[PDB]
């Protein structure tokens, strides 16, 4: 009916949104990085399924049956399944690209590896795929390799669930090396303005303290002070610890700062508004004054809620705050309005966007597999009108990527504007 008019043009849209990225990328040296030379590799897994399968699949709505030779289905059938492990298989080799440029300290090497990559995303695509063609070691085909009941197995552990498994792996290794470096940072922060103490002292308010203002005891008493030192170390303090053990107990305060933070009814909604870097610059003011002190400026804080970071700085530098530690109160003032670590980077931006798509890429694909599962635990027929959807979701996935590449990323976005205009 109308129905098949609507598909060709996501042909179209998945086509036009590719062919754009891959003339960007080798377009502009700005988008020439490792990331986004293997972006290009998904994007032409992205374009053979909209030329040499998608066709296929759209005459399939239209007549209703395959009406074609059992050779064809079986090319058919083997190409989509190929240029779906493509995409899940460069997805998988995005995220570890996303490892090492956040966990590794690379020029011409660079090129020389993302090549190596590559290469094994289409070759591990293909040797994956051959096996369809000649029937999962099933001779006597005499039908397409749809029919065979390993096929929905193999082609689901194969080629989805055990990349899937091992791209989240890494994604998650990627958070917590992310995680480090993020609580690394604050505590280099709070060194610069705090100052870091290695043996125990008197604070300002008279009480004995260690690190970065981490009170041992309010009570004064000096062995009674080493005491509760004591128990957090476990090792005999004897008024000496290492930086290490400090930014131990640092992390600790900071944790316990925040609970305060989320628990005070006038700075919860302004921390949960801002991002991770500036939600430093927040922790380092409670540390300086104290979550009361810190929850004054209301006028102040409604800016940084309000996303205003010019404005926010200029009112924050009329403060007796400034007044007192105006060196301290600028640094923050700054990460303030520039969001980044520059008065104490490039990648974490960057590696948010490669999740971002083989997120929306399993959640377009999910419902697919998940279906396939119920034919397997022998649930309820699940109807034929649904299953159609569900695989024109996974191919709808072929057209999002290139509007999330313009969406999140500036680079992207000015590329494709030039080519147009
Ligand atoms: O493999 C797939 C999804 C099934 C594609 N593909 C849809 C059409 C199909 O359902 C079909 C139906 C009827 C006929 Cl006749 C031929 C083919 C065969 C399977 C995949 C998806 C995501 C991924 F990360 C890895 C692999
Ligand atoms: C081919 C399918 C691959 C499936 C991959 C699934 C990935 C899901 C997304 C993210 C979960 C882990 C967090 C990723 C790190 C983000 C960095 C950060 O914001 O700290
Ligand atoms: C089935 C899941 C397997 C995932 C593989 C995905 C493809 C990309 C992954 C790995 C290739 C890594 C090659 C790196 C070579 C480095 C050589 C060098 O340093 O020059
Ligand atoms: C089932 C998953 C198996 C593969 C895991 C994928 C993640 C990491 C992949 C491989 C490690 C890459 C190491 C490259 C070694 C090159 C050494 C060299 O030549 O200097
Ligand atoms: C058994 C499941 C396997 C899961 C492995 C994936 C989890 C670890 C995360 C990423 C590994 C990336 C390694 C890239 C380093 C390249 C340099 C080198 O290997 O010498």
């Amino acid at each position: 009916n109308y129905y098949a008019t609507l598909l060709t043009l996501l042909i179209a849209v998945i086509v036009f949104g590719n062919v754009l990225v891959c003339m960007a990328v080798s377009r502009e040296k700005a988008l020439q990085t490792t990331t986004n030379y293997l972006i290009v590799s998904l994007a032409v897994a992205d374009l053979l399924v909209a030329t040499l399968v998608m066709p296929w699949v759209v005459y399939l709505e239209v007549v209703g049956e395959w009406k074609f030779s059992r050779i064809h289905c079986d090319i058919f059938v083997t190409l989509d399944v190929m240029m779906c492990t493509a995409s899940a298989l460069n997805l998988c080799a995005i995220s570890i690209d996303r490892y090492t440029a956040v966990a590794m300290p690379t020029r011409y090497s660079s090129k020389r590896r993302v090549t190596v990559m590559i290469s094994i995303v289409w070759v591990l695509s293909f040797t994956i795929s051959c096996p369809l063609l000649f029937g999962l070691n099933n001779a006597d085909q005499n039908e397409c390799i749809i029919a065979n009941p390993a096929f929905v197995v193999y082609s689901s552990i194969v080629s989805f669930y055990v990349p899937f498994i091992v791209t989240l792996l890494v994604y998650i290794k990627i958070y917590i090396v992310l995680r480090r470096r993020r609580k690394r940072n604050i505590f280099e922060m709070l060194r610069i303005d705090e100052g870091l103490r290695l043996k125990i002292y008197k604070d300002t308010e008279g009480y004995y303290t260690i690190g970065i203002g981490h009170l041992l005891t309010k009570s004064p008493s000096l062995n009674a002070a080493k005491s509760e030192l004591d128990k957090a170390i476990g090792r005999n303090t004897n008024g000496v610890i290492t930086k290490d053990e400090a930014e131990k107990l640092f992390n600790q305060d900071v944790d316990a700062a925040v609970r305060g933070i989320l628990r005070n009814a006038k700075l919860k909604p302004v921390y949960d508004s801002l991002d991770a870097v500036r939600r430093a610059a927040l922790i380092n003011m409670v540390f300086q004054m104290g979550e009361t002190g810190v929850a004054g400026f209301t006028n102040s804080l409604r800016m940084l809620q309000q996303k205003r970071w010019d404005e926010a700085a200029v009112n924050l530098a009329k403060s007796r705050w400034y007044n007192q530690t105006p060196n301290r109160a600028k640094r923050v003032i700054t990460t303030f309005r520039t969001g980044t670590w520059d008065a104490y980077q490039k990648e974490k931006k960057a590696t948010q966007m490669a999740a971002i798509v083989a997120g929306v890429f399993i959640i377009c694909w999910l419902p697919f597999f998940i279906t396939h599962i119920l034919n397997i635990h022998c649930d309820c027929n699940i109807p034929p009108v649904l299953y159609s959807a569900f695989t024109w979701l996974g191919y709808v996935n072929s057209a999002v990527n290139p509007i999330i590449y313009t969406t999140f990323n500036i680079e992207f976005r000015k590329a494709f504007l030039k080519i147009l205009h």
